[PDB]
């Protein structure tokens, strides 16, 4: 789930 930050930004 948390590789939905680093995808976002």
């Amino acid at each position: 789930l948390a590789a939905a930050i680093a995808q976002a930004l």
